[PDB]
């Protein structure tokens, strides 16, 4: 498969983002070698009404592949461990701004902390 997801938290079992929702998550990427390349986890003295989720629409190019694709099987509150492989993340190109080599293939916990029906 062009990812795999493990499961370190589960969701609600019972929401799940559909293609045109909006999705608000926290993530850590991560090298095969560990390197932490980003987090969207603030760790400042800041936490709780500073630091905002990302949001996205999801379904929709938005974000790389595998993201959009393994959103669709999360629940909310799920926080799931996703190994992208590198066409379904930034492929040959790399991504030097975030020193992303070639052909790496990626590492991400996310979070799925909300869901914005927008698929209606
Ligand atoms: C208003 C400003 C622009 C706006 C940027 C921001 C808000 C800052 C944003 C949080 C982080 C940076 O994003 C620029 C940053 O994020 C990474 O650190 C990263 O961890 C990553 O990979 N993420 C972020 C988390 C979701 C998955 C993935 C993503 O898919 O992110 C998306 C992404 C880059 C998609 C491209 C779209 C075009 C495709 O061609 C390409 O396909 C190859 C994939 C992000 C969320 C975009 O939707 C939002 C934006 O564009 C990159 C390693 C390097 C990159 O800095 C250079």
């Amino acid at each position: 498969p062009k990812y795999t997801k493990s499961v370190l938290k589960k969701g609600d079992k019972t929401n799940f983002p559909k293609k045109g929702d909006v999705v608000h998550c926290w993530y850590t990427g991560t090298l095969q070698d560990g390197t932490v390349f980003d987090t969207n986890i603030q760790t400042s003295a800041k936490k709780k009404k500073n630091a905002k989720p990302l949001s996205f629409k999801v379904g929709v190019g938005k974000v790389i592949r595998g993201w959009d694709e393994a959103l669709l099987t999360m629940s909310k509150g799920e926080k799931a461990r996703l190994e992208i492989e590198p066409e379904w993340a930034y492929g040959k190109k790399g991504q030097p701004d975030a020193k992303i080599p070639p052909n790496a293939k990626l590492t991400f916990e996310v979070e799925l902390v909300d869901i914005d029906l927008e698929h209606h």
